[PDB]
């Protein structure tokens, strides 16, 4: 069942009816301006951050889903109607709508009159462009009159929606009919005190009339699909006193058959310098120069669409660095298209705002933008690093950091907790992926506060030392590191113990004390405290990384010694020192991400795939049998029926949802990975199809959510809705199912010294080739591939064989030739 | 011009459109559990926190506003409508609303159906319940189905709307179609964890079908005036699992010509102890014994009128206390019915839960809850005496205070800020208020803590000499006080500076040092430091009170000497000494609180209301002629049109809103007791018309609230929107125009020892009687009025004269009769 397809040519998602089963939204900008765009237009823009500088006003739980946007009412000889179909649902003759990358069109056709909506955030542009075409595709004259239509919000999206008893009273506009390109409207609440910035609406035509006032455009007791003033035929010319300010001109047209009119619309966020805000000496008008500027720059059709094709080149540039062609085009428009624009929008959003996350309480995430930084260092190396900068800043002296920052300022805060034991070594995670990609050493001796202090600078590389040795001082009775707050799973709080209703255990205070352990941070620790070690033998250290090599060995052992349960590996101890995830329990007998990093860290690795005897694959051969699903793999099993107090969040969850039972897919390619590792591809290959977008596009009524992108959750087997997606877009699963395509079933992975060519991806996927820029030289990665259950390959480069399955690095602007046999 | 009329016998005010200007709503509640409910059923309800314990959902800034609340939509024919008028908006032959005390109804009527529905929370019940009356007007046997509607909130009111990456995977429910007496849907988010509570939605028959999940009911695609369910004419008998869970019933109806039927519905707040939360060995089935109970006691329409009857006696004895008869038919009202009836909801909801204070962000103020005992405390001493000893304990020992408090755990924060100077004086004027009504001395005796803590217990005298000494201790350079974040007015910030945008002012972090001081604390502490004064020598404390004393005549000097602009009193100094409220600046000139407050105080009192060289008179006739307008008096003028970065919040409005220009109301009875005591009630009444709700009736389309309650704010001759009332419902204004008309204008007030007798409201009201209860004796005081200026009361008492405006308390039971020759 599908409500659209894929256009790979167009690089597009192509949407055929308004009837999805949810709202599917793109993400416009790249850059620091940022829009979401629904199917039907819904959705929001910001600048930076979208609780801090929103500009326009969007409701979540609203009745219907996505009524309100950016819309466009057309008045035909008295009937209204909007090409986006909501808010007023007049039938359509044609519908369409297609998300780009960066882009996306809304075409909507009604007795005769066709509306073409191109919306997008261009390069270097603080603003969000839309340009219109309206056609006449009947035999006859037409004159309609069309009224645009956008709701600010107050920039400060936690107060608009929360503070009326002041902020009622403070909403200003300016309107400016007659402007040096066409009509403006200015929204300036709060720039009379201390904003520098306001936002500007405007068309490139001297419009008709205008709105500035929701409540005169919309009418008492009226919804949007409702609106008074498009209906009446005429703008209101409304001009807001606080209330609720909104951005409507009007532009009345005539057609000829055949005939089309473009009118070019953007909604712009301008700052000026605090000597230059006002025109006027009594500082009561606003100085309008850098929104003249902007409406000049899109003041034609042709500037508009040299901006899309500058964006179109930007985006083929991006996708340049690492594509594949084989025989299976799911596979190639995931890894050449999709997840790859998916991980450059988790880079810039992080968990912050989506048609889910609420783009309030949460900012830059500490572990999260280091994850997404395993996707992403490919695509913009430089942006990467200035990332990890920004990010280690944030951290605290003795190796912890603070869990998230704030996107406008950069600052850390405590809004979704504090004290997660996972965190310091993502750091090392999001490092060694940017060093082995760019082979930007310098990186390490790039100076970096602690908690943004002007001079308590360090070499970043003294921040790994931090969180090395932040979990080398934090280990438990059986040698693995304590668990803290939660580890990885922010439901797994250990030293928690709740009993007060509606406390969010992410922010609630925990107790001290206990003994409670984390086998996941043990096997990241083995996994990246490696890394940790290579870099300071690189650095010289040799006694440090002597020192680091024996801490990761120990923490290893433990993982073997006391993390293991017989058939699978533990998960934890909990304050008391009980096991959890053991099947000595009824409930939550196997958790899947000790399973997946362990094996990942390579404990437990033995002979071969076929070596019945090696933890490892018993192991993955347990989640398997315990977790898969036919949408995934569930995060454990059996889900918790009762609350367990020293377990936190995870049991309260009803079972098969989020964290308790439900599939948390992030944790699903590091079950991928580590079945490449003991050399299951065909297993691997088997669970990157049951979650991936383009394999579930043909049961787009289950899924219900976007097609093209990863969501955060499935619901998992014990769930009565067991296979419907919650919280698309913003997860890490997008940046680890990027790692696990690309590096580990593909096999083209950038090491320090050279590349690694190690294909595991079963027989499914026989023949394919990689092309692969890395040092600035292009690999041509030829692959013919048994699928063979544990074969591995051999390599030949430019003619001659090389031992192993490691290209060293050639000079830049050379094209290697690898052929690679598996 | 008006929407609706007040009807005095029934004590209600009735609403007959559908078409108001904005919402208008009334409370439902008294004790623990409390319903906001508009004229088209609009609201939610909550249990003793609107933050932490919401049962259903509303959502602010709707499109349209207030579509969302307790709807029943009639099928009849296939034809559906509701007799709210929302959501659906179908065409009715006849509606009105009547919003009494405790209860509305609303009654919408179309092709042939009338349907009445009474909604009332009944006293002793956390529930609020609706007996729906449907009957057959027509000459025809009818049948319809009726299907009621609710949206469920998840207890949090702050998750609700901002978690849905949790959230939309927590929603439980249970349904019971054939339960003991009807059919009842059990909301049990979170029941599963650490909620020992859940609501119900029932209904006395065993419904058709039901419906538990919203997208279902309503369709997608839908608003709720679009509800496919009643179109469809069937329940579609959803069980919800997440997303958005509702409580829906479909009864079918069937009446002769003539006949009615009741229908009664109950939405429940149910709690279980922990140990009979559930009802199987299993733990997913809830215990339904309290709700099982709850509707057996709302089975028949008996139980519903016994319970409505006990309802209206319970405010006829609350209302028995204080009662007018004159010859102003629009003063009584507001004496007897409507201003008594707002102060009850102000003292039980602060400013937490309006249409406009969101239920969020505020708790119980303590500024708040002291000036609403003004108006609360001869309606129920018991409760006030609770109140008093719950503020008290939020206090430290320093005598400074949380400035608010979480309804739910009566634990004060600094969510809305902290450290305001005014705070510690409302104590001691609370508790004056409190022991002048009651001659309750033994409250000072009763062990309060400090910030709650145990052991930590002294008597609340003490803390009223911490609240004094709090005062005496930081005073100024001029022997004024210092003003710390802001006195009574929130927006005067003279020790913030700040030039960040979206810091909130009110907690944004402060500048330690400076010499700000506050012209308002000054007056606060004449008033209320001689209160303490008179207890500390009731109590025996000569040297304390003759101390007291002291500081209290030093305070005057320094408003005298340091306060004095020269035809009005200064405001404020700065955070470098530089004077607030002085002629020397261009504006802000005049600010209303010190002219009355200083005035109420005694302060500049000459010989008479035509001594024209006493300063009070002097800074009266300034604020008349600078502040008045024709609904009231704004706070100061001009107002400010440029942020002035050294007072903080108040420039931040455009001029005419809230602080800056607004008419704040809770300051304009301060202006009519200060003009009662320099003599002039001819005045002091006149303030009082402009901004009281009978007076502003019949202008209902400029004031645009509710007709019947005071609000915060009236827009001021500085805004395009003058007249515009924003607030409603709650602000002190209720409490302290409560004070002024029933102590100053009709001028029957107690104190300690006995009632004080001194009417001064002009010529207009030349006779009057009160019927006062106090100590247990009734008064009948017999007022006849020439109104002529400075003429004050002489009494005689059953027949004898007496000496001065004092009638020394009678005992218990006494009828004390008083006629009063003015
Ligand atoms: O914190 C509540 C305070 O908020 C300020 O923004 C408003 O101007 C005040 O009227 C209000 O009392
Ligand atoms: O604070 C963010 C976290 O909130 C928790 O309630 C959810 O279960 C997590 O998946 C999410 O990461
Ligand atoms: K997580
Ligand atoms: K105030």
């Amino acid at each position: 069942m599908r409500y659209g397809h894929f256009d790979d040519a167009a690089r597009e998602y192509v949407i055929t009816t308004p009837h999805t089963p949810y709202p599917w939204i793109n993400y416009l900008g790249s850059e620091q301006f940022f829009s979401l765009l629904s199917h039907q237009a819904g959705g929001y823009s910001f600048y930076r951050d979208a609780k801090m500088r929103r500009l326009t006003r969007y409701r979540y739980n609203n009745i219907p889903a996505d009524a309100g946007g950016r819309y466009l009412y057309v008045n035909d000889g008295g009937d209204v109607w909007t090409p986006s179909w909501l808010p007023v649902k007049a039938d359509l003759d044609h519908f369409e709508a297609r998300h780009g990358l960066g882009y996306s069109r809304i075409t909507g056709e009604r007795n005769g009159l066709k509306v073409e909506t191109l919306f997008f955030v261009p390069l270097g542009e603080n603003a969000e462009v839309q340009k219109v075409t309206v056609t006449n595709t009947s035999d006859a004259p037409k004159t309609a009159t069309l009224f645009s239509f956008v709701e600010f919000c107050l920039w400060n999206a936690q107060d608009d929606q929360t503070n009326y008893q002041r902020n009622l009273s403070i909403g200003e506009v300016e309107v400016e009919q007659d402007g040096p390109h066409g009509s403006a409207i200015y929204h300036k609440t709060e720039y009379r005190e201390r904003r520098d910035h306001y936002a500007v609406f405007g068309v490139n035509t001297r419009a008709d009339g205008f709105d500035t006032d929701r409540d005169t455009f919309v009418g008492a007791y009226n919804s949007l699909g409702e609106a008074s003033v498009p209906r009446a035929g005429k703008s209101a010319d409304s001009v807001a006193s606080g209330w609720y300010p909104i951005g409507s001109h009007s532009v009345a047209v005539t057609l000829q058959p055949g005939e089309s009119r473009d009118l070019v619309y953007v909604l712009g966020y301008l700052e000026n310098p605090d000597e230059e805000k006002w025109a006027d000496d009594a500082h009561q008008v606003v100085n309008k120069a850098p929104a003249h500027a902007l409406l000049g720059r899109f003041a034609t059709s042709e500037q508009v669409d040299a901006a899309l094709e500058a964006l179109n080149s930007y985006w083929t540039n991006l996708l340049s660095t690492y594509s594949v062609s084989s025989t299976d085009e799911k596979l190639d428009r995931m890894v050449n298209i999709w997840n790859q624009y998916q991980c450059m929008v988790t880079f810039n959003m992080s968990r912050s705002a989506s048609f889910f996350e609420t783009g309030i309480g949460r900012g830059m995430g500490f572990r999260d933008s280091n994850q997404d930084l395993l996707g992403f260092v490919h695509l913009i190396p430089e942006r990467a690093r200035e990332r990890i900068i920004d990010i280690a800043s944030t951290q605290f002296a003795d190796g912890s950091a603070y869990h998230q920052y704030q996107p406008l300022t950069k600052r850390g805060n405590n809004d979704i907790g504090s004290g997660f034991n996972d965190d310091p070594l993502w750091l090392i995670a999001g490092v060694a992926a940017y060093i082995k990609e760019s082979g930007d050493w310098g990186i390490l001796d790039e100076p970096v506060p602690f908690d943004n202090e002007p001079g308590s600078e360090v070499p970043l590389f003294e921040h790994l030392t931090r969180s090395f040795q932040f979990t080398v001082q934090n280990r438990g009775p059986h040698g693995l590191p304590l668990i803290g707050r939660a580890d990885w799973n922010d439901c797994l709080n250990l030293n928690c113990f709740s009993t007060t209703p509606g406390e969010s255990f992410q922010t609630t205070e925990n107790q001290a004390g206990g003994v409670a352990e984390s086998v996941f941070i043990a096997a990241q620790f083995v996994l990246y405290g490696a890394e940790y070690a290579t870099l300071a033998e690189r650095r010289g250290l040799a006694d440090v990384a002597t020192e680091a090599r024996k801490y990761v060995d120990e923490v290893r052992a433990a993982v073997l010694e006391h993390g293991w349960d017989g058939q699978w590996f533990l998960r934890a101890y909990d304050y008391y020192g009980n096991p959890v995830g053991t099947d000595a329990k009824p409930e939550g007998k196997i958790w899947i991400e000790p399973q997946g990093f362990a094996v990942m860290a390579g404990i437990g690795v033995g002979e071969g795939p076929d070596d019945a005897d090696a933890p490892a694959v018993k192991a993955l051969d347990s989640v398997n049998e315990m977790l898969g699903t036919p949408h995934g793999l569930v995060l454990q099993y059996p889900a918790y029926t009762t609350y367990q107090i020293e377990l936190g969040e995870v049991s309260t969850y009803p079972p098969g949802y989020k964290e308790n039972g439900g599939i948390f897919c992030n944790n699903n390619p590091w079950v991928i990975i580590a079945e490449t590792v003991v050399g299951r591809g065909a297993q691997a290959f088997d669970y990157y199809k049951r979650i991936t977008p383009a394999y579930r596009e043909d049961i787009s009524d289950t899924h219900k959510l976007e097609p093209y992108v990863y969501a955060q959750m499935i619901a998992g087997k014990e769930a009565v809705r067991a296979g419907e997606a919650k919280n698309s877009w913003l997860t890490g699963t997008a940046a680890w199912n990027f790692v696990a395509v690309s590096q580990y079933l593909l096999g083209v992975r950038p090491d320090y010294d050279g590349l690694v060519v190690d294909p595991q991806i079963g027989p499914d996927v026989p023949s394919y080739t990689v092309t692969r820029v890395a040092r600035g030289a292009t690999y041509e990665i030829t692959v013919t591939n048994s699928g063979a259950p544990g074969a591995r390959a051999s390599l030949t480069v430019d003619g001659a064989p090389v031992d192993g399955r490691t290209v060293p690095y050639a000079p830049a602007g050379s094209t290697v030739r690898v052929e690679v046999t598996v």
